[PDB]
């Protein structure tokens, strides 16, 4: 519903605006740089399995800064927990949230960054070296 919203936002001040639906992902393409069994390069791709929300300044501007929550298996959920404890302190390392909110009859792990932005440095690089 919205309260999953009032969860997101966690803690901090934020003044939330959902950036899609309810309370599912939201598809956007995207530049990757993926390897693994089956395919490999540096290419546009669709990724749909998060849920962005964009943060309002006062005034009721919209600022540069996306929480966007991944929700996405559970054995994985912990993993980075793990390294997060373990990388949580240095200076350069997007502020985590780790949670598990109840959709169904399920309390689905969600992992939310926090203050990020639009787009990362791969589209950057992607939209200078391929130019059209």
């Amino acid at each position: 519903a919205q309260s999953f919203l009032n969860r997101v936002c966690g803690v901090s001040a934020a003044r939330l605006t959902p950036c899609g639906t309810g309370t599912s992902t939201d598809v956007v393409y995207r530049a990757f740089d993926i390897y693994n069994d089956k395919v490999a390069g540096f290419a546009k791709f669709l990724k749909t399995n998060c849920c962005r929300f964009q943060e309002k300044d006062e005034d009721d501007n919209l600022i540069d800064s996306y929480f966007v929550v991944k929700r996405h298996t559970f054995s994985n959920y912990q993993h980075e927990e793990t390294i997060y404890n373990l990388l949580k302190d240095c200076p350069a390392v997007a502020k985590h949230d780790f949670f598990k909110f109840r959709i169904d009859g399920d309390m689905v792990p969600h992992i939310s960054r926090q203050r990020l932005t639009k787009y990362t440095m791969a589209d950057l690089v992607y939209a200078l070296r391929h130019f059209d």
